[PDB]
């Protein structure tokens, strides 16, 4: 689609906060869903944690120094709400905000722009406690938090991301119950979705209200649907598939309306109050976009909420998740994007794979995510050069981390952390993104 | 005219020396005019001159290193004539060229490529005492200074431009007397025209004789010129106004010939002597290239030319009151390429000066990041349509003394705080630095 | 053929190891053929050697921090033979190996991709003593010499050249004597070539069976012929040269055949057993390719092995090696080689000129260098834009170095050496080649 002279594209490398940070119950910090959730035997792989993770509320300078020598132009990281407001709303924590100034001033003083997100998971258990997301108060606790947020540091961050995955908020965390909160329960799963949409929208014109020089989207992640079968049952399963993890989320905000087949599939009301989905519809400067996988799916009558089942479709490349890889659903679903939901530009705010990692002479050599990452990379460019506004790559993630339900065990850095020292190892893959940043 | 393999890109910054340096009666620096004019009562804003400035003569190592961390690739600087040859024409003062030698190797060594200005205004007062640019010796003794500084120099400098904004030098100082050396004559203002014209043509000959390597251009500010009206007296205001800041300066250099219609009104013969007219119209490797365009109408009192600057109503305007209106420059740039077709175009100086405000050790400015994208974007759509702009300047690197107007108004993506000299970089640098690396 | 989104070029400098690494009596390594050549007088100008050279095994570090100055992202290297098997096969030299140990996870630290040539002409003398290249077994020990670097080093190094230039080792060190190792016969020069490339296939087969990720190519230099005559016979002539220089080699790579009319012409046979076509011509990632003039010949009845002359055209640009700059001839060469030989992606790995350079106040001011540079860079892009799959451009050298017969006093580099006291001193073409780095 002609690359011209002015155009631009971003290189970064994301992360979050309770997956990375440590200190947990340091610096004034208050606790979070995460720490509640991982405290309870069968909620996480290995009993592990996020109360030390991989140190960087103390080694942030040393990471800062890594993301400088890849040669990153942007650092996509996310705010712990229980950090800086430990009650969930109400104090400050003045430690905690110092924490966010000096890793913004030290990215900056490398010439990195930090992208910050505000929602990446971590829920004050204090608004818990009050019924969280389930709670219509918390799209507005949400709301307060990031004006302060916005105040305190949007003299230096001008590119905002409200939340993150609201999908697994929402379900994983409230139907499902392998997410944080660990709740099961359709409604409540439902409640949370409006919550965190409607929160999406107030921040956004919280943030606007504080300067109108800033940019605003939201994180989405998307899993394209596929079937093997060739019945009418299992292209209805394709399209309910569709509507329970993508629909549900990108239509309210770029359409202003639920997926009426989703709605009416679950024979529950949404708790929409008069103005809302003019909130949640409020225009967007970007769309971040999350890309892993796709899922394949038949259909089956007996199954809940909606009648699908995942298959493991055979005889297909797998990383360590037990993920399939297929990059050319990468291209598809970029353009699908673009074209039925038009955001003004798109960042890929995560892609990345896991694999199991050994230290070999002390280095990491890790050929199947460096093969992955080529072919994700080309697979984005490949939308970009049929003019879909894809504007940045951002890496999931700089460092091996806190991977939620599994733990450490599964390892998504470019970086990896021996957790028994904190030494950080760049893998191969680092070097191939490094070369990638510089070459393109 | 999209992008093709091996097409290049140069981002910089730039600065001058009489605005930045300071060291005004140090190092065996004799006195410019602007020495001498920023001395005058009411000449410039709050009594400031440039004695001191940024400091730049003695803190060009934490300079560079901004240079650096912004990642420009080229450093748009000017020698100060008084600077090295203190009497204008004679010995020149070693101290003075040995700055010019750290400054330059140190830009070197960080991998920025100075691009030297020979003539930034500070005309050594020793000329002046002879006439300065009324003066038509005045022409030679600047292009010998040129040649030293080639001869000096050009083994690492090897883009050259001679003069800076003859418009400013010759009307500005000769005829309206707001800048330096302050004269009030329209006969002095046409004289001081060829005799900067002369001499940018005389220079460039003697910097190719050093060495045929070396490209050579010229900076020249373009002010387009609008109006309100429609009738055609007002449109005839505009080509009034077009031939007096603009193509009085460009059409010598690029067609050999004064603007007859500019001529004819001012009813005087500019100095042309056998010759001059093919030496100001030497070949160039480049033009160096806006901040705002004007609103006119007609006024049959005015002089020295029936024309009056009108401030149009409901207009964005920077700190300066000039408006911003980024399609000018894109439309600038095309006309340019058009009439005058320079091999390429360097944007030599674009940037935009507003009340900063430091809050917690920071410059947050909004505004002068905005008028930067817009006209970066505005010059990208011009290069997209096949004009030949081959990189872009900011003004300026850092605050500093903005002639009459003093230190009061702030053109640096880094500011300066005058009282410690500390520079903290601006919003807007960092925008600049994130737009370098990922064009 | 424009510049699209995703795209990559790679901007590099090369070296080889015997004309700038010195220590040639230390860190355990045996002598090359090289060793022994430059110790016959005559051989070498002004009687220089290699003993010292630029000191590299030393002074590493320096020349790595000047490669990361001029900012480019790769580095084309030779690893020593006869330093790491000092004996040609058996056991390895732990202090060699450990010396590009250093080397390699040096350029690795400073974000440059090293690109290891194994064979850049220094074969251990223990070899030569038993026949060199004239002996088939050559072409088995240097695979598993081949074998065992990519063993120790291809966790981190995924680019491999196997030989470098056998047009040189072949006929300038066997046929006409004026490379190591001096040997004047025809027979052996055909028998060498053909060792060389069955080595270049046994390597790249070697070198795949460590790792399917890894990538393998070979570097020739191509020099192409034209004529001012219009006769018959001088065009038969320049059909001759190319033959002699070009298909040779390039022939048996990709089409598995020697060129048959340069066969016959010399009347005697290639030592071909079976397997070997296919070995040789195996499949690779990419052409490495040195380019610095074209050739000027006659016919000329007198002449052996072949009926042509070279020619010294009249009145066109000379380096101060005596070799024609024509910068057009690059294009067209880059537009054949890509139709005759439709290499999967090429990659200059040497390209340069030599010039007298004068040290005045501390600095070296060459012009004529930099002139060189810009027109063959223009020339190279001239070609990519017309569709030549070129991935990227290497320049010969980053410092000045031993020129093989000419010694010390022909300088390559972008960077002089000042060999009284071994200072580098960046000249004008390095500034300009650091600049497009950058700007491009």
């Amino acid at each position: 689609h002609m690359k011209k002279w002015g155009d631009m594209f971003t290189w970064g490398v994301s992360t979050s906060s309770y997956q990375i940070e440590g200190a947990a119950n340091q610096g004034g910090r208050g606790p979070s869903i995460w720490d509640t959730f991982s405290k309870i035997p069968g909620a996480v792989a290995n009993g592990d944690n996020g109360d030390v993770a991989c140190d960087h509320y103390h080694r942030y300078n040393e990471d800062l120094d890594l993301m400088k020598w890849l040669g990153v132009g942007a650092y996509r990281f996310s705010i712990a709400w229980p950090r800086v407001i430990p009650s969930g709303y109400g104090a400050l924590n003045k430690e905690g905000m110092d924490f966010y100034d000096r890793l913004i001033d030290g990215a900056l003083e490398r010439g990195i722009t930090p992208w910050p997100t505000l929602y990446h998971w971590d829920l004050p258990q204090s608004l818990q406690d009050k019924g969280g997301w389930n709670n219509r108060d918390c799209a507005y606790w949400f709301a307060e938090y990031s004006q302060k947020m916005a105040e305190a540091f949007s003299d230096r961050l001008k590119n905002w991301i409200t939340i993150n995955e609201p999908f697994c908020s929402a379900w994983l965390g409230h139907l499902y119950g392998v997410m944080a909160p660990g709740i099961k329960d359709l409604k409540t799963g439902i409640n949370a979705s409006h919550h965190l949409l409607l929160g999406h929208g107030l921040a956004t014109k919280a943030i606007r209200e504080v300067s109108s020089e800033l940019k605003v989207g939201i994180t989405l992640n998307f899993t394209p649907a596929i079937t093997l079968g060739e019945s009418s049952e299992d292209k209805l399963a394709v399209e309910l598939a569709d509507g329970f993890d993508n629909r549900w989320f990108g239509d309210p905000v770029f359409k202003a309306k639920y997926p009426e087949d989703i709605v009416k599939a679950f024979g529950k009301e949404v708790p929409i109050h008069p103005g809302d989905m003019e909130i949640i519809s409020t225009p967007l400067d970007y769309l971040g976009l999350n890309y892993y996988f796709r899922q394949t799916v038949e259909y089956d009558a007996t199954a809940k909420p909606l009648p699908y089942k995942q298959v493991t479709a055979p005889n297909v490349e797998r990383t360590g998740m037990g993920w399939e890889v297929h990059a050319q659903s990468f291209t598809e679903l970029l353009e699908r994007v673009s074209k039925e939901y038009k955001p003004k530009e798109i960042f890929i705010t995560e892609n990345g794979s896991a694999w199991d990692d050994e230290v070999v002479d002390g280095k990491v050599d890790d050929p199947n995510r460096v093969s992955y990452l080529e072919r994700h990379l080309d697979a984005m460019f490949a939308a970009k050069n049929k003019g879909v506004p894809i504007s940045g790559y951002f890496a999931w993630s700089l460092i091996d981390n806190f991977e939620w339900a599994y733990g450490y065990a599964k390892r998504f850095g470019i970086i990896y952390v021996d957790y028994q020292t904190q030494k950080r190892i760049p893998k191969s893959s680092a070097y191939y993104y490094q070369k990638r940043i510089k070459e393109s």
